[PDB]
RNA sequence: ACAUUUAACUAAAACCCCUACGCAUUUAUAUAGAGGAGACAAGUAAGUGUACUGGAAAGUGCACUUGGACG
């Protein structure tokens, strides 16, 4: 790009929620074949 | 281009040329028409030179500058 504005690095907060939900769904009991 | 006569027992008389200027030359004024300047009135950074496109506004190509940015 001919001109790039200042770059700010922001932490992506949303992905952590999905990661935690996945680490929980891994160990969950859902019932008999359902 | 153009030319020395009379007179002279004291001394005098006589004297007269033709060519230029124009459909030339210089500057100026008036006038058809055309065109300017001024006044009034109301994301691609920025430039220089040059070139093309476009009715314009502008866009793009090549080289150059920081009189920009890069915590
Ligand atoms: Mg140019």
């Amino acid at each position: 790009l001919r001109n790039v504005p200042p770059i700010v690095f922001v932490q992506d907060k949303g992905n952590a929620a999905l990661a935690e939900l996945d680490q929980l769904l891994a160990v969950a009991d859902f019932g008999p074949r359902d």
